[PDB]
Order: structure tokens, then sequence, then C-alpha cells
């Protein structure tokens, strides 16, 4: 492959698995600037 | 493939799974900016 | 391929799922600058 | 048992410049 | 068993220059 | 049993330059 | 004037006197909410 | 005047004299809320 | 006046002279608010 | 002396849910 | 006396929900 | 007397959930 000189390689290879297998309630909420009077 | 000189390679694969297998409620929220009188 | 000099490679290749196999209520709200008065 | 009631108001007001007046209830900026 | 009832409200307002009045009630900005 | 009330209010306001005033009641700024 | 009870007064006159016997040049401005660009 | 019970008198007299006999520039300025770009 | 009882009486008299006579430059500024880029 | 000039540019953009964007450049908002 | 010139950019952007953005340059708020 | 420019940018983002951004450069708030 780099049979004589300057053979700078950067190998790399990203696995991503985000599973949200729910079964039940989420209740979320996100209040920002919000103001309840 | 490089035999003689200057071969910089950069290597990269990206995979990316993002499964949501709901089975229940996600009650979910978002109040920027408002405001309840 | 490269046999001589001055052989830079960039690799990559993007693989992305985003599955939503939803099965019950997803009830989502997003109130930006609204005012209930 | 007799009851007097009186209320004098005598509200004056002058300007001889300028007045600049916010008010802002339950109002919003964005 | 009298009663008397007695009001008296002399509101005066004069100008001489500017008057700049702003009142936002229940009013937005966007 | 005889009972009197008085009130005598004399609001008296002059002005010979300027006045800026703000007033944000219930309100927001984003 | 009030001889046996009750002679609640109240009394006031007033005086305003606003001269401005300018003899030269008065440059005034107002600049409100204007936005010179 | 008052000469059995009761006598309560408030006195008040206002004089007010506000002379501005100028002899020369008054260069005011009131920049409010103005923005120069 | 008040021979016999309850005579309380208060006095007041104003007097405002705000006498001006400039014979020069006045140079004055407000900048409220102002934002000069 | 040869020069040899070469720019790939590749701008991709996906939506797949909501977007609110806001710019004031210079404005103002009273 | 060669001079070679490459600018490989891939700006790629996926968006699966929501975004809110401001941006006020030079602006102002009363 | 060879010169070689190589510039690789792979600018990649990705977005699932919520993104709330503010930016005030030079802006004011009364």
């Amino acid at each position: 492959k780099c049979n004589t000189a300057t053979c700078a390689t950067q190998r790399l290879a990203n696995f991503l698995v985000h599973s949200s297998n729910n079964f039940g309630a989420i209740l979320s909420s996100t209040n920002v600037g919000s103001n309840t009077y």
C-alpha cells in the first residue's frame, strides 16, 4: 500500500443506535420563558 | 495503492438508527415565550 | 491506483434510519409566543 | 341620627413641556 | 334619620407643550 | 347621634420640563 | 359665619405665570422612536 | 366665625412664576428610543 | 373666632419663583434608550 | 508554472419536523 | 513550479424535530 | 518547487429533538 514514504492515514467508522422501545406513559414538559400569571 | 510518497487518506462511514417503537402515550409539551395570564 | 505521489482521498458513506413505529397516542404541543389571556 | 357626607376633589394638572408615558398592562414584546 | 350626600369634582387639565402616551392593555408585539 | 364626614382633596401637579415614565404591569420582554 | 357647629372650610387660590420672553434662538429637538439608518 | 364647636379650616394659596427671559441660544435635544445606525 | 371648642386650623401659603435669565448658550442633551451604532 | 483550482461544495439540508427562525438585523421593537 | 488547490466541502444537515432560532444583530427591544 | 493544497470538510449535523437558540449581537433590551 505505502511502500516508500509519507503514508498518513486516519481510520474511523461510527455506529449509533438510539432505540426507545417505550411501553408506558412519557409525560414530558419544557417551559422556556413561559410565565404563568 | 500508494507506492512512492504522499498518500494521505481519511476513512469514515456512519451508521445511525433512531428507532422509536412506542406502545403508549407520549404526552409532550413545549411552552417557549408563552405567557398564560 | 496512486503509484507515484500526492494521493489524498477522503472516504465517507452515511446511513440513517429514523423509524417511528408508533402504536399509541402521541399528544404533542408547541406554544411559541402564544399568550393565553 | 343625622349623617352628612361631603367630598371635595379638585384634580388640577398643568403641562408646559414634554411628557412621554408608556404602560404595558399584561402586554408582551418579542 | 337624615342622610346628605355631596360630591364636588373639578378635573381641570391644561397642556402647553407635547404629550406622548402609549398604552398596551393585553396587547402583544412580535 | 350625628355623624359628619368631609374629604378635601386638592391634587395639583405642574410640569415645566420633560417626564419619561414606563410601567410594565404583568408584561414581558423577549 | 359658623356660629354653632360643623364648619369645615378649605380655602385655596392659584396664581401661575409662565412668561417666556425669548430674545434668541431656541433650537429644540425630540426624537422619540426615530431610527436614523 | 366659629363660636361653639367643630371649626376645621385649611388655608392655602399658591403663587408660581416661571420666568425664562432668554437672551441666547438654548440648544436642547431629547433622543428617546432613537437608534442612529 | 373659636370661642368654645374644637378649632383645628392648618395655615399654608406657597410662593415659588423660578427665574432663568439666561445670557449665554445652554447646550443640553438627553439620550434615553438611544443607541448610536 | 501551472495552477489548478477546484471547489466541491455539496450543501444538503433535510427537514422532517418544524423550524421556527427569527432574524432582526438592524431592526427595532417598541 | 506547479500549484494545486482543492477544497471539498460537504455541509449536510438533517432535522427530525423542532428548532427555534433567534438572532438580533444590531436590533433593539423596548 | 511543487505545492499541493487540499481541504477536506464534512460538516454533518443531525437533530432528533428540540433546539432553542438565541443570539443578541449588539442588541439591547429595555
